[PDB]
């Protein structure tokens, strides 16, 4: 399927234990996609002081359209010293491993794959 339907948990940044996908632009939306498909993917909401206490590059889920079963239409933009790497809407949020952390919320999207 070109879409498939995850519900993602969402984690208080100071939680998270492995802040990233690794280490350049193909490697952390080749991880995150992966992590996605696995289930072993949450999400960190985007406010002041959030991104830096994550690793670059970074991974966003990005509002791709204007809501299919209550999931919001996404796909990943990647992002490395201040370079996008893709073009989509509004930021959802970050994405990073789960390792096991508990959640604060689950994020239902319909991801572009």
């Amino acid at each position: 399927k070109t879409h498939v339907q995850l519900s993602l948990p969402v984690l208080q940044v100071r939680d998270v234990l492995v802040r990233g996908f690794g280490d350049s632009v193909e490697e952390v939306l080749s991880e995150a996609r992966q992590h996605l498909k696995d289930g072993t993917c949450g999400l960190v909401e985007v406010e002041k002081g959030v991104l830096p206490q994550l690793e670059q590059p970074y991974v966003f889920i990005k509002r791709s359209d204007a809501a299919p079963h209550g999931h919001v239409m996404v796909e990943l933009v990647a992002e490395l010293e201040g370079i996008q790497y893709g073009r989509s809407g509004e930021t959802l949020g970050v994405l990073v491993p789960h390792v096991g952390e508990i959640p604060v919320a689950y994020r239902k999207v319909l991801l572009r794959k």
